[PDB]
């Protein structure tokens, strides 16, 4: 918990209206299920610690950072008013990592291996009931 790392998105917050949706339960049961249990996924689980990777650029870079472990608290906690909101939150998670590192490294082939399985995933979002 380094003063040198921003504080994590919010996972809790009463003033924001919450509701539970069936796409909002496919994204645990099935979205997020998936990717968690990846072999690529543990880069992705929690918020990018700067200070223990020796990367005081990192939250210069990226000013909107996201990762599984807050996507996965958000919706164990139903943060969200609907699945745009929650799949956001995964696209910018990957985007983040395609901008911040290089086309060749390990990292990026480790998120195109989730998002892969995403796309797949969020194409079957079922219809809203
Ligand atoms: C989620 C994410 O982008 N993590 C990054 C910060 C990471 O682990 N870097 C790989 C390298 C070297 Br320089």
């Amino acid at each position: 918990g380094s003063h040198m790392n921003p504080p994590p998105p919010e996972t809790s917050n009463p003033n924001k209206p919450k509701r539970q949706t069936n796409q909002l339960q496919y994204l645990l049961r099935v979205v997020l299920k998936t990717l968690w249990k990846h072999q690529f996924a543990w880069p992705f689980q929690q918020p990018v610690d700067a200070v223990k990777l020796n990367l005081p650029d990192y939250y210069k870079i990226i000013k909107t950072p996201m990762d599984m472990g807050t996507i996965k608290k958000r919706l164990e906690n139903n943060y969200y008013w609907n699945a745009q909101e929650c799949i956001q939150d995964f696209n910018t998670m990957f985007t983040n990592c395609y901008i911040y590192n290089k086309p060749g490294d390990d990292i990026v082939l480790m998120a195109e291996a989730l998002e892969k399985l995403f796309l797949q995933k969020i194409n079957e979002l079922p219809t809203e009931e």
